[PDB]
């Protein structure tokens, strides 16, 4: 029954429209599992790489051609050939990581290696009759995370005078993950009317959120909240607010420099003039997240951000910690943080994943799944989620299927586990003191 | 074993965050369907039941449809004990239970996401691919994909009347060949539009809203895309449109001041022909969809004696997917294509026969989606089960537009060297 | 198929030679699975029923928890149907069933014979090995064993006040290495103290209540049986205490006088903290069980704050497998670690709820024997399944404890290149 | 189905911490067999003998990789090319004996070769969907032993002055198996109880029982029967005594030297005298059965005190007869002993037990199967037992899982059987006259 007799690759496409890779595995006795691999770098310092092609004449050079062959001819007859069973997924990763040789993934592709990894995990539950969390996490994954929802768009993903590069809304107050996403809708629909009737932008970027031409961080934040209060929520205490700064786009030498992207009087900060600032943006709105507040380098500002604010407020290490364990080791002993943005594709294996989760989640720190902006059909994060009881994902606004398939599957899995199914609200952040 | 043992709908989102109906169906056996119901209408038409609870949802919430499906369906097909592959008697029967031809007692949505996840589950049984089981065995054939790419009307707040553009690939070899051109001039576009500080966020089709001078600005600019990416706008790649002339038409008038300023010709009927065969004499147009009123039968006619012959004139809003209206526009000779939408007619059973229809009448059959999407690919079989030659399912971005052009792929891989793309031939209403 | 046909209890005995429940659970296809459970207590603690028979078993008998599963837990389980598949819902249910927060009126031993027996035998349903089919794939982690070797206190008729005295084998490569050790460095004691004149025969959990002069010549002694058997005492073999401190805890006073003699110290909370700090820098000590009295939280702060950086600090009649308890614990920094006892709480759910409250507070759950064990392997299971890192399930002596060696033996052996043993890194609540 | 497809072994450890051989069976359909192996002798006059690696730098020269090896190198592939069915147990035995080569089993060790022969009856068992006693023993296996309960020990295994190795405890008189577990525990208890009041020795042997610093023989005896009184039973009746005096241990030159362990006035008896001694003990205490009374070479002794005692106590030849039918043929041809211990370790195949428990049989002589010091989790020889409706078991005291277990398993086995379970109470005893 469980031994693999096929693995296939194709060429697909993702959310963004450009070519990505899809796998499908199957077992002698019919078991099928397939996955479809997000966006992601093809290069970079710390990460797990993608494979493209580099052929200027199909698809701008971004087709995925070469790590389809190297799962067709090369990961495939390793695994037939091996007899791998379904069930042996270490083995499995461990086995591609080796045949792969590169700390990169490099030589086949991040996206061919982790194609394979998710289908064939998928396969295995779908051989064992279990729901992909219970598989992935065992019995007891219950948990559904409160979602970080994104809602408006700045930085280099805007035209108008802002630094951070998203803006969230976080539905942690809700008693179900079914109601927490209902609340979502709500204010994202209601913000959607405020905007217009403002006569700003409403078409939606990668995420479905939006990126209209605020005044500035103000004039978005408070936009927001208004959003929030005529949905009939409570910005306090139902529904609290997160940013991606993604401070590393407009830091250099020392300088955080917010004219980069809020205009020639844009303040140019000092790291204790960073950490000033977002401590008083904190004190003054209702945010209970922030991501990558400091440059993914500047160690000892994460330190000063961490010690000032971090007891009452999560801080997200996503380029600061690139998905990889030897950087999150390195935060975890150095006191920098308390959560960390998890990229499947940006480790490249779901065993990694989950020692990545695992690593998290040990020293108190939270594991939040996240999306990538070019996305597809897969749900396999929203699992990932339930399966590691997370309390978190990260998997994009109120619209675009890309985004919505994730949260749809989160309404199966919360209907499915039904009285045995958990929603923490303010308790999923078990990293805070206050 | 085929006999069907539960039926179990739940509400579920759409891409546009509005909640639809999710359904599905297991046989006794462990077969398995799902199907979700894309976003409709709540006259001619079979309408979905909405909630209108003000505090869900914003009155949009799917709960009664989702307990219809429950608590009435379900236990009729349950106690009836009807086999999953007998399609046509349980749509029948949904019909009969709803009793009314709006499908408004049960929903439209309960009804048709039944009907879908029923022959889902049907597939899953016997071990076909979908469009197999729909089409019989000769079900091959890939159709042409009508790409939106620029919005207008009151999808814009630019200066055009027309709703949409859209590119047709139909010069490609292949359904994946032709994928590829439509994403590569897509992106060509976008650069274009940022290099000319343009908006480049997306609306609910995937595609592009940009502040454009106007309708000849807009096409130009498309043709620009088309040939910055090395593709011949006359034979590999032609455009579309969907006028959506329903939307500027007020008093026996095709009113371009509605959308396109102050000095937009307000147009009779025969202007209106005029225009369009202007348009088509001045550009590599292939199709126009609604290029004239619901309403407007006699401009029909003659927009179909005028360029019917070589254009393809889709009726959306004429036919509403209702065969009645069809026959008749078959009858008078108008049009020469309808648009499909399955939730607008609320079961596959009269979705084939309102393709048969057409096919026989030497229409095409373009099957489509709707505003509000989901991550189901249903359409994408649909066309392909039919052999249809054509589906219009959204621009190049949004996974509720590429998923069903995913499932496309997989169509032709699976199909392989069997699976046939036509190209301009699968115009076979076109004397042209 | 994976429904429960069959729930049916018995009444067993423990290796200490009292009555205890097996369970035994069937499913429709033949899945099966048989629990033991391990002894417990008849306050804040899930509490077991014992008969009060004087006639029978000296009033130890568990025939009415039995009767309580084959006439009242059993029928519900049955009559609802319930896949053996779904262990959360089962354990819940169970608990609602009894009612009380003790799991007094059935009996936590009646209930966690049921909740393992369930798991079991959805394990052998699956054919998985039940430490992947609780912890998920990743399940791979071989825990570090707290070895027990000599014991005081209470369970010995010697001058020393700590219980239980520990190795720790973490310099091991692996797990079968690492228990190699173990049973060597055990055997060289054993050799030591019959050379000596002492006494050689073992207690419940198999090690050795030798006649020592003190707390410094039972230590000075484990150390040169570690050292006699060719291991290094500060890197790969590092030592433990369970002082059980709770026990010569009276009036606010730390009485080693109870246990040490006539002229043993009075000590005050300060004065402990100095005593174990002295310990720890005398001595290559890695973990202190229970160095403070179950409800002196203000000298477990005391402790925690002194050698918490360096030293493991169990609680194990401090939290009683209790979450209320652990939540405050953690909340006001007290301890590093928590001794879980399954039994203890009475559920698979709670017991993993538990051990994921610990781990996500940077604390190490140690799972846990009781000193009435038997043939039941569980909980090396549960071990693996969390990556705990650690175990403490006895010395090197009985088949109560080495069962569950043999069972981790097992574990590494079938894990085979994706086995993991972390040695002194499993101690990731440790600053140092 | 029942074609063996894998046959695997593997180093694990026995209740005193010493390396021992398991071996797990599995056939073509599924059907599994576990067996882990009791400790043995290494080296032996008339037994099988089992394979250690005299490698001093692991186990202390304990190791069984040899074992393991040779299991997994040569008796598992000769097993596996040759085809053998699981229910063949006799020609897979009669193969092993013969591939083995030697009378000893010294060249692939007991310990090999019976870890496979149980795992295969094993495996055979659960094929069969048959309780292991009933496949082993045919449809009418259905008798519950008397159990022997270890309560105090002497000799070599204490410091106490007594020349006798062990002490037993027979609840004879019990109408089920089931209660007369019961009755031993609670025996055991009261015997616990009364040591701790005098402040002797509480802690445990190998077998579970204790070693307490007694004055003497009478002392421990008389102390046995208090708590038997004590725990409400009377001595003659429900509850009866037994010795295991391993009298070659102290035998040497035609003497009984009792001052070996007994001090310096120990009585330095013959072997006329030996009897009288042995018939004093019978007709002062309630005892019922007497293992090793003469030294394992004095066939006349034996003689002597089977014509004296024989008629109306039970006779065990353990190191006497070493579970050998060549030697249990020979006493039973010159009226020596009425009973015999098996020891199925000591033999070294399922079917050569079998055969030396049917040769005592049906001469009248009992088969008593027996734990070893060092035992394990495996449940076996409870199946044995009753698989041969034996009568008797001797697997030690009331504490330990390794003795505990056993007795589990005999509970297991009676409540299974239900209407159609035996238990012949004092008629076990079919080999005597009074
Ligand atoms: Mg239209
Ligand atoms: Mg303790």
């Amino acid at each position: 029954m469980p031994i693999i007799t096929d693995v296939y690759a194709r060429e697909v496409l993702d959310s963004r429209g450009n070519p990505t890779v899809e796998v499908e595995v199957l077992t002698e006795s019919g078991a099928f599992g397939r996955a479809l691999v997000p966006s992601g770098a093809s290069t970079g310092e710390h990460e797990a790489v993608e494979l493209r092609d580099g052929d200027k004449s199909r698809y701008l050079g971004k087709g995925v051609t070469k790590a389809v062959e190297n799962v067709n001819e090369i990961i495939a007859p390793e695994i037939i050939e091996g007899e791998f069973s379904v069930l042996d997924q270490v083995s499995i990763d461990k086995m591609m990581i080796a045949l792969d040789g590169t700390p990169n993934k490099g030589k086949l592709g991040a996206n061919a290696i982790l194609g394979v990894s998710i289908a064939v995990a998928r396969a295995a539950a779908d051989l064992l009759g279990q729901p992909l969390y219970k598989y992935l996490g065992g019995f007891n994954g219950k948990q559904l995370p409160v979602p970080m929802m994104n809602i408006v768009n700045g930085g280099s993903h805007s035209d108008a005078p802002i630094a951070f590069q998203e803006f969230m809304i976080l539905p942690v107050g809700a008693t179900t993950f079914k109601e927490s996403l209902r609340w979502g809708t709500e204010i994202f629909h209601n913000l959607k009317s405020i905007l217009s009737k403002r006569g700003l932008e409403t078409a939606v970027g990668d995420e479905g959120g939006f990126a209209p031409k605020f005044e500035g961080t103000e004039d978005a934040v408070e936009t927001i909240i208004q959003a929030i209060e005529a949905a009939g929520y409570k910005p306090g205490e139902e529904v609290f607010l997160g940013f991606d700064c993604a401070s590393s786009e407009f830091y250099e030498n020392g300088v955080y420099d917010y004219s980069k992207f809020e205009g020639e009087h844009g303040a140019k900060r000092t790291a204790a003039e960073q950490v000033d600032y977002l401590e008083q943006l904190v004190d003054k709105y209702p945010i209970i997240t922030i991501e990558d507040g400091m440059d993914e380098n500047d160690w000892d500002g994460w330190k000063q951000l961490t010690e000032r604010i971090g007891d009452r407020v999560q801080l997200v290490g996503d380029d600061l910690f690139v998905t990889n364990t030897e950087i999150l080791a390195k935060g975890i002993e150095n006191g920098i943080g308390n959560s960390i943005l998890i990229k499947v594709n940006q480790i490249g294996t779901l065993t990694e994943t989950f020692d990545a989760i695992e690593m998290a989640q040990k020293a108190g720190y939270t594991a939040v799944v996240s999306h990538r902006s070019g996305e597809t059909e897969d749900t396999t994060i929203a699992d990932i989620a339930v399966a590691t009881n997370a309390g978190q994902i990260k998997t994009g606004s109120l619209s675009r299927t890309d985004r919505i398939a994730k949260y749809n599957q989160l309404l199966r899995i919360e209907d499915e586990l039904f009285e045995t199914a958990k929603y923490d609200g303010i308790k999923s952040f078990y990293n805070l003191d206050k």
